[PDB]
């Protein structure tokens, strides 16, 4: 037998080689690595407990761990979002750089311990798009009283904008879209977003997704199963994880330029959020947060730990990267590449 | 497994040389002490600018380099690493990891008795450190500098006079004299060197180094000699020291530029002008290398055909939402 099985139930459907594959990506790492005595085994949402509580089948011990977005279970700690993600936080190399080298790992499993988890990143999507709509989105009241798909907290910040947010995992998001019972909807990106299909009855592509500027999708393991690894499996897993999270994030990078193309000579159309409705998002996050940081003492420890970064972040990124990536795009849109 | 490893790098740099002591911690504890690799810093086994040599010679099992200071081998060499006005980061590594990248570059290492892969990288670079002002291309004409890789043959093009020289080698230079102005890697790292005593203008962007790879490279008989299961996990261990350092330069340069330029630093855009002047000269010594250099050509239009891809897609999600927190950094609403 090998050394260990484990069971992992991913929030997301088998469709998805980027999201879903992740888990794939991190169990064929663990094997390879140890001639087979490390398995372990992945199962799309559904398979063994909905996509939207993989993580209460880790806390139960009913399987080992799941591959997730910690965002899903604000509904029992808002906490649970902030290293995945919350509305107007770090891009990817932001939160990356928090969770591995400014103590963001060790913050987040501190929070987790009570819940019967250990976590570690799983991959990040990126800056995500800004939804899929059946009308011109011009203004915030344009937006008031849709019936839109949202993940996690951004949820919160939507119902304050009027919108009437609606939780549904990956894979049941077009039929519900199709069928007329949701408006419009957000998931991830170009090469999701095409798969998942929403493209064919909504036309409207909007970005940035201000709800998700760089949100890591963890791996969680249950604390027992974890602690029962011996020390060379625990750090083997702790580096297949940080290997598997950047690779998720590459293969997007990889995949959705072909895609947004594929999106757009299908017909379908890309719009920016105006200045305006992005002001008005970020001060009902803002309100949203101050009322959070005040009641829920979790929450203020990280989240100010993750904002006494971003600024920092933001000041720094303005510098040698905005500038080369700029002038790397004017030349592109001029034809000099 | 008892391996060494030669580094390009001074060991005071924990981002850059410190790469190789965090995949050999990722090796040493995923097999309990069996696969062990000694790492040494730069100059310890042989020199920094000479370590992918000591790999293809077989003296040592592997080095942690640039592949770019091997130009005057092959330019060839350069491609996976960095050439002036090539990918991001983000960019450089979804070619290497899912756009065929590792393999390509491997196919062209092959004769040299290397197996490669990517091994960190340290995002936009810093556009150097100069005793005074730079405004024009004019201003540029005669200078003695120190740049890394390819990017020499595209400075000598504007009439710098450039050369390589090892990371802990390079203040001496610029202190003496011999050198006029350097460009390292960013503020945390430069700040370490100390380059501001001498030359407090720090220009930007690196257009010569927009994501530069980091490689791992492993004598071929030697990475051929592992079991497939070391190998496997070579590789694993390889891709998340290489998302470390990344991480590391995105948590330390914040913090370093801001001391930097409380030290006294004097931060200064590279001008339109030049930044035009120098993409049309790499645009020239580039489409002179193609035709001259079937396997630069092979890596080069590889690398292109994504460069064109990646930032039409990065216009779109990714500046719209960095630029708004920019601008609202900026604003003081963070
Ligand atoms: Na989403
Ligand atoms: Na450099």
């Amino acid at each position: 037998a090998p050394k260990v099985t484990w069971r992992l139930a991913s929030s997301f459907p088998k469709s998805l080689d980027t999201i879903f594959g992740g888990a794939e990506v991190l169990s064929k790492m663990l094997s390879e690595a140890t001639d087979g005595n490390f398995q372990i085994q992945v199962f799309s949402a559904g398979e063994l407990v909905p996509g939207l509580q993989a993580a209460d089948a880790v806390t139960e011990g009913t399987v080992e761990c799941c591959h997730t977005v910690g965002y899903y279970y604000w509904g029992k700690d808002p906490t649970f979002a902030l290293a995945a993600a919350v509305p107007f936080s770090l891009s990817a190399r932001g939160i990356n750089a928090w969770h591995y080298h400014g103590g963001g790992i060790d913050l987040y499993n501190e929070f987790l311990s009570q819940h019967n988890i250990v976590a570690f990143p799983g991959g990040n999507t990126g800056v995500q798009m800004g939804g899929w709509f059946r009308r011109e989105i011009n203004t915030v009241a344009d937006m008031q009283g849709l019936k839109m798909r949202v993940g996690g907290f951004a949820g919160k910040v939507m119902e304050r904008l009027g919108v009437v947010p609606q939780q549904i995992a990956g894979g049941d998001i077009y039929p519900a879209l199709e069928k007329g019972t949701i408006d419009a909807t957000e998931w991830v990106g170009p090469y999701d977003d095409e798969k998942l299909g929403f493209f064919k009855v909504a036309p409207y592509y909007y970005y940035p997704g201000w709800w998700e500027g760089g949100p890591t999708v963890h791996f969680m393991f249950n604390k027992s199963a974890y602690e029962g690894l011996t020390p060379t499996y625990q750090s083997l897993l702790r580096t297949a994880c940080h290997a598997a999270d950047a690779n998720m994030l590459q293969l997007y990078d990889w995949k959705n330029p072909t895609a947004i193309k594929s999106l757009v000579a299908q017909g379908t159309q890309l719009r920016p959020f105006s200045p305006e409705i992005l002001q008005a998002c970020f001060e009902a996050a803002n309100e949203v947060y101050a009322e959070m940081e005040a009641s829920n003492p979790a929450f203020k420890k990280i989240w100010d730990s993750i904002k006494a970064f971003r600024s920092e972040h933001y000041t720094w990124a303005q510098i040698a990267e905005y500038n080369y990536d700029t002038f790397m795009m004017v030349q592109q849109n001029a034809g000099k590449l």
